[PDB]
């Protein structure tokens, strides 16, 4: 237990940054890493907000799981985004232009109501429906992200079963040794310091759900791939994977 925690602390150290990993099983959360105080600190959710954006958009018939969001031909931050996408394609790619489109369809009034009804982080979306989850004012703690993931995994969020099922399917990564992994990454590259997320859950073979939220400082020039590496190795050290 002490030896498991020390090994996870050293994963963050050897990436030359500070980070926390929150684990939820049942109604119990545990924090690991080299800055445990991050667990209860508010950060912009960045692309992790896509999960709630998708729930709200599908619940209120603003979009479907099959409709294609056409690329308008304008240069995007990543060349990989420069293509026609479904919501699920955009979830996997974290293609924010698709989720900005969806946010505008929802509109500020409905988005504010739904974020408050769910109780997501500080539940403050300010005045711009297509600019609140990357540079503020919306903030959320890793503890709150892990709790949100656990509820989505169990379909106990206050949305239809149908829409929670559809958003789970968008977040599915892989089955590994009988374990099903669901995850959304985030990188708030435009706040100082920068924030990196990986929020999701494991379904273990007998059906036990282990929710997690990794939150770390995205140092200048840090490999974006390190968020997934630290998460998977940490879950392995904990005997979750
Ligand atoms: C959302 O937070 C942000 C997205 N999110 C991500 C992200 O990966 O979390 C990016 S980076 C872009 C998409 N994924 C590629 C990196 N994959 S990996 N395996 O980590 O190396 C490149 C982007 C900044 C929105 C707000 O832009």
């Amino acid at each position: 237990s002490d030896v498991k925690a020390e090994k996870i602390k050293n994963l963050f150290n050897e990436a030359h940054t500070t980070g926390v990993l929150v684990i939820q099983q049942g109604q119990t959360q545990q924090s690991y890493g080299n800055d445990l105080a991050r667990a209860s600190t508010e950060y912009v959710p960045a692309s992790t907000f896509d999960m709630l954006n998708a729930l709200i958009g599908l619940e209120h018939h603003k979009a479907t799981t099959t409709e294609v969001f056409k690329w308008d031909g304008k240069k995007r931050l990543f060349p990989e985004w420069e293509k026609d996408m479904t919501l699920g394609d955009a979830m996997k790619a974290s293609a924010i232009p698709v989720y900005q489109d969806l946010a505008r369809r929802i509109g500020l009034e409905l988005m504010s109501k739904e974020v408050k009804r769910v109780g997501y982080g500080n539940a403050d979306i300010g005045t711009q429906v297509d600019n609140f989850w990357v540079v503020g004012p919306l903030k959320i703690t890793p503890q709150q992200e892990a709790q949100f993931a656990y509820k989505l995994a169990n379909k106990t969020l206050p949305f239809s079963q149908k829409v929670q099922d559809e958003v789970q399917s968008m977040l599915f990564i892989e089955e590994k040794n009988g374990n099903k992994i669901y995850a959304k990454s985030g990188w708030g590259w435009d706040v100082n310091p920068q924030v990196g997320w990986l929020t999701g859950w494991v379904v273990q073979p007998q059906g036990n759900i282990v929710a997690f939220s990794l939150n770390l400082e995205m140092k200048k020039g840090i490999p974006s791939s390190v968020r997934k590496e630290i998460t998977y190795k940490s879950l392995e050290q904990l005997g979750i994977l």
